[PDB]
């Protein structure tokens, strides 16, 4: 089995937990506290947003569908497909350093392609932000990921704050604007942390809206008198409050739709996440990546997780977070601040804190559109760093007049 799939929580690594809760007081921030390594996967945050695009085929069917309704609930679908893709283990992503980045590709099956940058936006607290376009089919995806762990007791919680805002280019609103997605994420709980064994769950609301439909999906919590973990339920409703369907099942099993126009029928399968294969994305060789990219700067910590060697993956990671704190002691002493080189902070009125510096007319040739992207940041193989990269992207908005 992959080191991601595999408990590594005995006798030794939970006394590690327990010790380091003796000293924590409910409530408190897990941010600001270093963890074992056990509890890694070999992923930086940045690559982990990925895993839940792996799933473009309901993406790409979406836009292509006619009827309002049905666009709706395939871009559910896409949605919901991705949160199965995750470590079987109790593992959590590295936290990514300070203006660390991340990019990828994906060859789609209908010989496209889809386009994805990210960047480490905040570390205190920690805040990231990430770009993903599939400009020949018109699909925009702009989001943030802030999460806020906290010790509760025997659970420990990271609410998840970001959002994901996707947009249809050629599908207009009733503005002449694109047709727009805002779609927020569930909260990650674990919990028997203190007695028992460790468990990830998924809880409380998750809400998708568009200019015509809204979709409210609980992750329900399950309880000590039982049962069933996993569960959701939800309704898709129109802003004139009439209810279409309801959302039911396991989102790591299978779910299912109930139309409530016919009150006595049964709820028939909506997304078997058995059924449907993922699509991974691509990456430039590590030759090819800079000092601070995700894989070529974790590279020895996830070698050493790979072969279990924690004593030299806690080694690793320490050089790493090091190396950061002493940078931050030098922005300080030189009276400077950090600013991000790929995403610029938000303006009024906007759904994200940060949104890629890089201006992309919306009615703009798609193949104008990929030569934009392209400059922003290597995605493909072969592409090379240059001087402005390293510029904020603050300054290179200054420019551009
Ligand atoms: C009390 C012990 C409990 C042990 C439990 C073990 C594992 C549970 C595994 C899964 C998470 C489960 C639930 C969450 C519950 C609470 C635990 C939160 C975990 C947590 O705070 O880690 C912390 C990092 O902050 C995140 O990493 C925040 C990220 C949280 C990750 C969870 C989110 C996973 C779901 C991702 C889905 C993505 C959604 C995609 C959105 C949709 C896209 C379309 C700490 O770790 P760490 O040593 O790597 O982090 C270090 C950091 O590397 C170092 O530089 C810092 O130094 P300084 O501070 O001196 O510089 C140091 O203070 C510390 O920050």
């Amino acid at each position: 089995i992959d080191t991601d799939d595999i408990d590594e929580d005995d006798e030794s690594g939970h006394n590690i937990i327990l010790n380091i809760i003796s000293q924590l007081r409910p409530g408190c921030d897990l941010t600001r506290i270093t963890l074992p390594t056990f509890i890694l996967e070999k992923k930086s945050m940045l690559e982990r947003v990925t895993n839940q695009l792996q799933f473009p085929e309901f993406l790409l069917q979406a836009h292509s569908e006619k009827d309002p309704l049905k666009r709706f609930l395939y871009v559910m679908k896409w949605y919901l497909a991705g949160w199965h893709i995750a470590p079987k283990a109790v593992k959590k992503p590295l936290n990514p350093v300070l203006g660390e980045y991340f990019t990828a590709y994906w060859d789609l099956p209908n010989k496209q392609q889809a386009y994805y940058i990210s960047e480490q936006t905040s570390h205190h607290p920690p805040e990231c932000a990430y770009f993903y376009m599939i400009p020949e089919s018109s699909i925009r995806v702009d989001g943030v990921v802030i999460p806020k762990s906290r010790f509760l007791g025997n659970s420990s919680a990271a609410m998840m704050d970001g959002s994901t805002v996707l947009q249809f280019l050629d599908i207009k609103d009733g503005n002449g604007k694109p047709e727009k997605y805002v779609l927020t994420q569930p909260n990650v709980y674990v919990r028997g942390i203190l007695f028992g064994k460790m468990r990830i769950e998924l809880g409380d609301h998750m809400i998708i809206k568009s200019p015509n439909f809204q979709a409210d999906i609980e992750f329900k919590t399950k309880g000590y008198v039982f049962g069933t973990y996993d569960a959701i339920e939800g309704t898709v409703k129109d802003y004139d409050g009439n209810a279409y369907y309801e959302i039911s099942g396991k989102w790591n099993d299978v779910m299912y739709l109930k139309d409530l126009k016919q009150p006595r029928s049964s709820p028939k399968v909506f997304l078997d996440t058995h059924k449907e294969s993922p699509l991974r994305p691509k990456v430039r060789p590590l030759s090819e990546q800079g000092e601070y990219e995700s894989r070529k700067l974790w590279k020895k910590v996830t070698d050493a997780l790979a072969v279990r060697n924690h004593p030299v993956a806690t080694e690793e990671k320490f050089q790493i977070e090091d190396h950061q704190r002493q940078l931050a002691k030098k922005r300080i002493e030189d009276g400077v601040e950090f600013h991000p080189k790929l995403f610029r902070r938000s303006k009024p009125g906007e759904d994200l804190d940060y949104c890629i510096y890089k201006n992309i007319p919306v009615d703009e040739d798609p193949e104008k559109q990929i030569r934009s992207i392209l400059q922003i940041a290597p995605i493909l193989p072969g592409q090379q760093f240059t001087d402005k990269f390293f510029i904020p992207a603050f300054e290179k908005i200054k420019s551009q007049k």
